[PDB]
């Protein structure tokens, strides 16, 4: 648990927060909001930090991602481990609605209600920084 990449292997992207809060993903090793701090809140529970902006990954109500700088209910995520050992991050608040963290091919945040359990978009791979 050191600073991680999160990488999505649905178009192959470093999930990033940006300093104004907007959360999607990037091709570029060298961006500066891509390493992510993993805080495990619990057996399976997780926080998901932007080291570079102190901001949390956290999803509104819409499902839509989007970087808080408080770390309250919404930015918990139930980390789960699936069957090719990836790693899917689904809202703990709305797990009730199959509301998970994802990418779109084309690297644009992929919104909650849109993704589902099976996707490839819901996909991650932690990677080392640095
Ligand atoms: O009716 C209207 O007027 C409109 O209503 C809504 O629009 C509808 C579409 O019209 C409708 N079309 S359909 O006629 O019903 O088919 C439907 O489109 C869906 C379809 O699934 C699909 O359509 S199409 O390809 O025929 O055009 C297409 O799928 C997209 C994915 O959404 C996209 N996801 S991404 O994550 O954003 O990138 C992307 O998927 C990639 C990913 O790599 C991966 O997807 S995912 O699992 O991560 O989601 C997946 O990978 C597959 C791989 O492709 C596959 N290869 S093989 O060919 O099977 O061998 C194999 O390797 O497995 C993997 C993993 O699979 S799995 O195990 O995870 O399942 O798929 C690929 C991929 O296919 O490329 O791209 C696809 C293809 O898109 S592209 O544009 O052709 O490149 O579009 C979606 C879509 O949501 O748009 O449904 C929409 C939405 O309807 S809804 O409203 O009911 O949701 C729409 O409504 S509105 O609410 O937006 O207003 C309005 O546009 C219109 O009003």
């Amino acid at each position: 648990k050191k600073p991680k990449l999160l990488y999505c292997s649905n178009g192959g992207h470093f999930l990033r927060i940006l300093p104004d809060g907007t959360v999607d993903g990037t091709r570029d090793r060298s961006d500066q909001h891509i390493q992510l701090q993993l805080s495990a809140e619990s057996v399976g529970e997780v926080y998901i930090k932007s080291t570079e902006t102190g901001q949390y990954l956290a999803m509104d109500t819409d499902g839509l991602l989007y970087g808080s700088q408080t770390p309250n209910e919404e930015c918990l995520f139930l980390e789960r481990l699936e069957e090719n050992h990836y790693n899917t991050y689904i809202s703990k608040k709305h797990a009730e609605k199959n509301w998970f963290v994802g990418l779109k091919k084309n690297g644009s945040c992929k919104r909650g209600p849109r993704t589902h359990y099976g996707q490839k978009a819901i996909l991650f791979l932690p990677l080392p920084v640095s």
